């Protein structure tokens, strides 16, 4: 009856289905010590068999107690049993706590590791598609990328992981995907690297050309910025239609345009800078003042009152006019 009660307790634990650790070992053990002396006199073998089963369960419960779990399940003659079994595994885990199975897992363990590497590679695949360029407000007078560095850190970490995977022998079945991913990351780095720079150039030059006074002069220079910005207005316009991260790296017009726009932006930027130097020569005091202030003052030349704040920088002891 005691053996039957122990069996009932085991059944109850199975019904409970929940991570055995101390109770399973204990219930069997307390009963067993009293039982061994008793059993020889008692005989009735069935009881002995029940006791043996309880002892086996106690031995297994300790053994029973993510990727590592999956690997453990694989080297246990069960599949995702820990995953599914862990969630609601009635008795497979208890049952599996052989040498042949271990050997098979080892034969297969290497495949799982390659397989494990493949799983990691697949995990990368999911994040890149889920990730979409982080666009941020520029006033829409569009939206630019608020952060490109975080994505760049991911690009190198992924490339380093792919290079580490390439060093491993087991990567050879999924090596072609890794090589294509490395090529994709390399092209994304060429695009993103160019993209952050172009926005900065554009961010630096957006105010000067749109603003009227500098733009009143330099008619030729003004047209390029006018025309140059239209493509950028369109590129940003295109961004709203498709915002996924993989697509931004691979979109056709955007990939070709960033290099061309950047050269266009740099030429205008160099020309703008040369113009600033010419103005600086005219009024020698301008050299002491910083470029942002100089740009602000030249642009605000038309309204003399606007320039009053910067009077102190231009001449000594003339705070307000």
């Amino acid at each position: 009856d005691s053996v039957i009660k122990n069996i009932q307790q085991f059944k109850e634990k199975s019904w409970q289905d929940v991570s055995l650790a101390k109770m399973e070992e204990d219930a069997g053990k307390y009963g067993e010590q009293c039982s061994r002396l008793p059993k020889d006199l008692k005989e009735w073998q069935a009881y002995r068999d029940l006791k043996n089963y309880i002892d086996s369960l106690r031995e297994q419960l300790p053994l029973i107690i993510p990727r590592h779990w999956e690997k453990i399940k694989e080297i246990t003659n069960t599949k995702l049993n820990y995953e599914n079994p862990d969630q609601f595994y009635i008795e497979e885990i208890m049952g599996a706590k052989l040498d042949f199975r271990e050997d098979i897992e080892d034969i297969t363990e290497s495949a799982d590791k390659q397989l494990k590497i493949r799983t990691g590679l697949d995990e990368i695949n999911l994040y890149w598609n889920d990730m979409q360029f982080q666009f941020g407000i520029w006033g829409k007078r569009m939206l630019n990328g608020l952060i490109v560095g975080t994505i760049l850190e991911r690009l190198e970490e992924d490339q380093l992981q792919l290079s580490t995977f390439n060093s491993q022998r087991h990567v050879t079945p999924f090596k072609a995907e890794v090589e294509n991913l490395i090529r994709t990351f390399s092209d994304v780095n060429d695009t993103l690297d160019m993209w952050v720079k172009v926005q900065k150039l554009w961010t630096s030059l957006e105010p000067v050309f749109t603003g009227g006074d500098i733009a009143r002069q330099m008619p030729l220079q003004a047209k390029q910025f006018q025309g140059i910005d239209k493509n950028w207005m369109k590129i940003m316009e295109k961004a709203v239609e498709t915002k996924k991260v993989i697509p931004c790296c691979q979109n056709d017009m955007l990939k070709d345009f960033l290099p061309d726009l950047n050269r266009k932006l740099e030429d205008c930027q160099k020309m703008l800078e040369a113009y600033l130097e010419g103005k600086r020569k005219k009024f020698p005091r301008f050299y002491f003042v910083s470029n942002p202030t100089l740009l602000k003052i030249l642009s605000q030349g038309s309204e003399p009152t606007s320039i009053q704040e910067d009077f102190e920088k231009l001449f000594d002891a003339i705070t307000k006019v």
